[PDB]
């Protein structure tokens, strides 16, 4: 068990980055930080933008 394999090689490492950024700003997942930044040209700010206005809800915040 535990063994990488990964897949394609092209843009991963950044994007991790901004993943990161986005998993931690936000408090999702990557592969959801990885759908948000690939649909924001891999742009936290914008993927956050997006993400925030479109479901802004956290478990207990108000």
């Amino acid at each position: 068990g535990s063994s990488g394999s990964s897949g394609g090689s092209a843009a991963s490492s950044a994007l991790k980055g901004l993943i990161q950024q986005f998993t931690t700003i936000t408090g999702a997942s990557e592969s959801v930080g990885k759908h948000m930044l690939e649909a924001c040209n891999n742009n936290l700010e914008m993927a956050v933008t997006m993400f925030l206005d479109g479901g802004g809800s956290g478990p207990s915040s108000g």
